[PDB]
């Protein structure tokens, strides 16, 4: 256990304190692990070099600790103009293990800086053989980044982040990249010029639980392969929580397979309230799916295909058995149908004792051997 004041750490809202927070996880890490705490205040910060050297550069056995999220603060000095992936992150090219950070705020200061700035990032190589290992990020605040809040990336194995929040980044509040046996849990994340939550590059065997986007500048959630012709997220459990009031959908499932999606309330978004686009073996149970299509005509739930033959995988996603069971779906004065198919080879969905109401109409399917009951 280290308190950075001890190692010249101001926490002045002026001072750069970089060096001397960075000398204290040094000083943990050579004692082979332990807590940097960080008492109330605001510790400005300066990159630390190039953008993958970010700004505090975590190790192995190493946590930071502040005195609550907004008591301390860290944040991004007025003027810096680079790019900085990650203000706390892991060494790139490093598996580094049992390390994280809990009750404080991570401040881009994108009003007074340029450069594209992630609040959190760590990770092994993309599209290389290793990982990160043992993450733990609870009641952290990430807010005001040029770029993306949480960014967990490619690999990152038994991640945990729970009770925390990202709001007003230029990008997602919380991504998750290539996470595998991860949670992300009871985290709120608003205001993001883009995504609340996105789930992207072969994410698999994620449970994401309870937790709330709303007034995002696109999707609440969204579950995606990416732009690169990878393995594909599976296997994801989206238990409970909110969705709503975002730009676009508050769910959206996209080029991804073995998704279920249960007990949530999704409602006031722009598009769709859940649109599966090209994927196959998803579950939608139990929501309470209503008031969307706020600005388009369009289902309270929709059902397509994804065609990327002209894309990076020549691939047709052709989308097969959704399960759409025991869910109360409302329309908005805008809502097409309650549960919609396009007529694009989408296939087998299977509509099982869903309550469907206030919409132009209530259920239209195409495939062949999709079915509908109750
Ligand atoms: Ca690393």
């Amino acid at each position: 256990d280290y308190n950075v004041k001890d190692f010249g750490a101001l926490g002045d809202g002026v001072s750069d304190d970089r060096a001397s927070i960075q000398a204290a996880i040094d000083a943990a890490y050579a004692a082979g692990g332990g807590t940097v705490y960080l008492p109330a205040g605001e510790y400005r910060v300066s990159a630390a070099g190039e953008p993958g050297d970010g700004c505090l550069m975590l190790k192995d056995g190493v946590y930071l600790a502040g005195a609550g999220m907004g008591e301390t603060v860290i944040k991004l000095i007025d003027g810096s103009d680079q790019k900085i992936t990650g203000m706390v992150r892991s060494a790139y090219g490093e598996e580094t293990s049992n390390f994280g950070m809990r009750d404080l705020t991570l401040d881009g200061n994108r009003d007074n800086t340029s450069g594209k700035v992630d609040g959190w990032f760590n990770g092994y190589i993309p599209g290389g053989d290793g990982a990160d290992r043992d993450v733990t990020i609870e009641r952290v605040e990430v807010r005001e980044m040029s770029g993306y809040g949480f960014d967990p990336h490619e690999q990152t194995i038994n991640l945990t982040i729970r009770d925390s929040v990202a709001h007003d980044n230029g990008l997602d509040g919380f991504v998750a990249d290539y996470l595998v046996d991860s949670v992300f849990e009871n985290n709120v994340a608003y205001a993001n010029d883009r995504h609340g939550f996105n789930v992207v590059t072969s994410t698999h065997d994620f449970v994401m639980t309870n937790n709330v986007a709303y007034g995002n500048g696109s999707s609440g959630l969204v579950v995606q392969r990416g732009l690169e012709d990878l393995a594909l997220p599976s296997n994801i459990l989206i238990d409970g929580g909110a969705y709503y009031d975002n730009a676009r959908e508050g769910v959206l499932l996209k080029m991804t397979s073995d998704i279920t999606l249960q007990n949530a309330d999704i409602h006031g978004n722009g598009s769709s309230g859940v649109r599966v686009y090209g994927a196959q073996d998803v579950q939608i149970l139990d929501n309470q799916i209503h008031d969307n299509a706020q600005a388009a005509a369009v289902p309270e739930v929709l059902l397509q295909s994804f065609d990327d033959t002209a894309g990076a995988s020549g691939t047709y996603y052709t989308t097969l058995n959704t399960r759409i069971e025991g869910n109360t779906i409302s329309g908005s004065a805008n809502s097409t149908y309650g549960i919609q198919e396009r007529n694009d080879g989408t296939d087998y969905s299977s509509l099982i004792d869903n309550d469907i109401a206030g919409v132009q109409q209530p259920i239209q399917l195409y495939g062949p051997h999709s079915t509908v009951s109750g």
